[PDB]
């Protein structure tokens, strides 16, 4: 990959960045300027010879607060995963640092940091320097090339603002991309096991969004362009070798949840009990959202999870009514009931949500496949996903991941089929170890992605 780990010195004159591992004759160094706190190019020669060298797993990029500008930086990294020879690694120790040897910075500019601190403490953030964690394994595919940042899927490349000052410079200067590493937000993770003597590997990537262009703005909901915001992309990616053939297969299977798209124009008040307008834009917003998650994705199955008895929201009706008035043959909504208790009769109720999704056209063959040779590059694309399940952002994300999960098991089946890991019509789950992993490495996934509110009554 162009990116890798850093290093930097930091004197009167600022901090000066460069790679750790200096290819070639010709390498770059990047250098905050204490003079007037601008991001500059220089050349090999200009690195500090004097002074402490620190090493640094990435360059997230830089801040300008108020008046002074911070280079946010990983320091530290711990590996999560290895799928197919990638390393995910999560960010452990960061810091965000200045010029100033002690500068006295006013309320206004302390507050900020405060702010982000507080962001950067709350978060995981995973990256890989050979793998680009911001796209499904089905768009990498599409991509080709390997990398780079410039292939990144915007929604998630959640330093994209941070590192608004190197891509400037990366785009007259391709030695610039080796600074820029994509991060995202949520969770990464890989497990190793054995199934039927077939060594396996089951991973989980989770990548949050980054919101969000556009002159005014608000979380819930969808903006005139089709945009809402708050979405998740949650992806189960298995890698297995055919028993006989000995050929090595690779597996994704993608899901989204995010918010309703009804248009962010939403009455917040306190009295009374509010209805929603939805005039012409809340069918014109859903329909360019729609019109994305359609070119993105294929089919899209809008699981609505009810969980009323008498207890109607304004936001639920309207999501309905808006989506049976487009008619879309290629949206396809259930609104299901989900109910406690919740260890036995809500997992019974998810089996049938499957079954009715199945009688609207969703099919467990309905995932990425790839065959990949011993240096790890693509032989053959056996099948692509065209479809995928969405569920919302305002359900518990206790129930939707537990829907999330049970869905998951469903396509996983068909994967360890497709590659005769196990016969046609077998239950993987009986296999006491793996269902185990499996069954941690989703209730860590919604431990980890629960960091959008403590809620909520």
């Amino acid at each position: 990959s162009m990116t890798g780990p850093i290093v930097y010195v930091q004197n009167a004159d600022g901090i000066f960045f460069k790679l750790a591992e200096g290819k070639g004759t010709n390498d770059a160094v990047i250098h905050l300027a204490n003079q007037d706190q601008g991001v500059r190019v220089l050349g090999a020669e200009e690195f500090p010879v004097q002074g402490e060298v620190v090493k640094i797993a990435s360059l997230m990029g830089f801040i300008k607060l108020k008046l002074n500008r911070y280079a946010i930086i990983a320091n530290t990294v711990e590996e999560t995963g290895r799928f197919n020879g990638h390393v995910f690694y999560r960010v452990l120790q960061h810091s965000i640092v200045s010029t100033k040897f002690n500068s006295r910075i006013d309320s206004e500019e302390a507050e900020y940091i405060k702010l982000l601190e507080l962001h950067l403490k709350n978060s995981t953030f995973y990256f890989s320097y050979t793998y680009d964690l911001t796209n499904s394994l089905q768009r990498n595919e599409k991509v080709g090339p390997a990398a780079s940042w410039k292939t990144a899927d915007e929604r998630f490349f959640w330093n994209h603002y941070l590192t608004e000052d190197l891509r400037n410079f990366a785009h007259q200067d391709p030695r610039i991309d080796s600074f820029i590493q994509p991060v995202i937000y949520g969770y990464a993770k890989t497990v190793d096991a054995v199934l039927n003597a077939t060594p396996i590997v089951l991973g989980l990537i989770t990548r949050r969004s980054i919101f969000r262009a556009g002159t005014r703005y608000f979380r819930r909901g969808v903006d005139k362009d089709g945009n809402v915001g708050n979405f998740n992309e949650t992806e189960q990616i298995l890698l297995a070798e055919n028993p006989e053939s000995e050929k090595i297969h690779v597996f994704s299977f993608l899901q989204t949840r995010g918010s309703v798209p009804i248009y962010w124009a939403e009455i917040n008040n306190l009295k009374y009990k509010p209805n929603l307008v939805l005039g012409e834009n809340s069918l014109d917003a859903t329909k360019k959202h729609f019109d994305q998650q359609k070119e993105l994705y294929g089919d899209n199955y809008l699981v609505n999870l009810v969980n009323q008895k008498g207890h109607e929201l304004p936001v639920k009706e309207g999501y309905e009514s808006v989506v049976h008035a487009l008619n879309d043959p290629k949206i396809h909504y259930v609104y299901f009931d989900f109910h406690h208790e919740c260890r036995k009769m809500q997992w019974h109720r998810v089996k049938l949500l499957i079954d009715h999704l199945e009688k609207l056209g969703l099919s467990n063959e309905d995932f990425f496949h790839k065959v990949i040779d011993s240096n790890g590059n693509t032989v053959e694309i056996v099948n692509e996903q065209h479809s995928v399940v969405r569920t919302n952002c305002m359900d518990c994300l206790d129930r939707t991941n537990v829907v999330q999960s049970v869905l998951a098991q469903w396509v996983l089946q068909k994967e360890f089929e497709s590659a005769d890991v196990v016969a046609t019509g077998s239950t993987w789950e009986d296999n006491a170890p793996l269902l185990t992993s499996y069954q941690n490495l989703w209730a860590d996934n919604a431990d980890a992605v629960s960091v959008a509110y403590s809620g909520t009554g």
